[PDB]
């Protein structure tokens, strides 16, 4: 049903990704880290 976008940001609490991604650790434009969603 519910899933994060691939190439957007999820969470490890939160619904998984789309089109059977996953949700990876990755820096965003201020630099902390981040998760995001890779296919």
């Amino acid at each position: 049903g519910s899933c994060v976008p691939v190439d957007q940001p999820c969470s490890l609490n939160t619904q998984p990704c789309c089109d059977d991604a996953t949700c990876t650790q990755e820096r965003n434009e201020n630099g902390h880290t981040v998760y995001y969603c890779r296919a």
